[PDB]
């Protein structure tokens, strides 16, 4: 669909069985998501933001359906105040910026 | 114009005489830039982000020029790693998200 940003651009997503609501990130490299049951393994990574670096947990090849869009990639998962779909899954859904 | 995601979203922009290059960021509510020379009266304020929160210096109707658009508006300076160019200013070009 179109989206006009006058508020923020959130979209529902279902991954690992849940559903949550998620911001459209394009200034956002990668998917960050707050804390959630997740299963299997995952390998230890920080990214840095606006006010400094967090810890998240990387899971790959992981199945996320973005506004009925299935899309499959790497979460990251930690302590994020908001859940962000950055561009590594935007990519995948054919999101683009238009003006 | 029409802007994949597989490369950041860099656009240039002139602001204050100087020309900087800023990110379009569907995420961001506000546009934030690093310190630089800026003319005029601020108001302090703190935005927070992924890794917590910085102390920007507010300026109000401020022109900018993005990518050959001019649009005035809100303009926090402080530490960030990247020019942010957020919502606020993003609706005033018409930007829209579209998959
Ligand atoms: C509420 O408004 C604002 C919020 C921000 C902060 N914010 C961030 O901390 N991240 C960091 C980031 C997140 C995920 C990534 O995958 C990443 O990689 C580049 C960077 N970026 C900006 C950034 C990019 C590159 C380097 C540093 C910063 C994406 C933004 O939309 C936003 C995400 C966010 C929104 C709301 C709450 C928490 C985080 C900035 C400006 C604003 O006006």
């Amino acid at each position: 669909p179109q989206i006009t940003l006058w508020q923020r651009p959130l979209v529902t997503i279902k991954i690992g069985g849940q559903l949550k609501e998620a911001l459209l990130d394009t200034g956002a490299d990668d998917t960050v998501l707050e804390e959630m049951n997740l299963p299997g393994r995952w390998k230890p990574k920080m990214i840095g933001g606006i006010g400094g670096f967090i810890k998240v947990r990387q899971y790959d090849q992981i199945l996320i359906e973005i506004c009925g869009h299935k899309a499959i990639g790497t979460v990251l998962v930690g302590p994020t105040p908001v859940n962000i779909i950055g561009r590594n899954l935007l990519t995948q859904i054919g999101c683009t910026l238009n003006f």
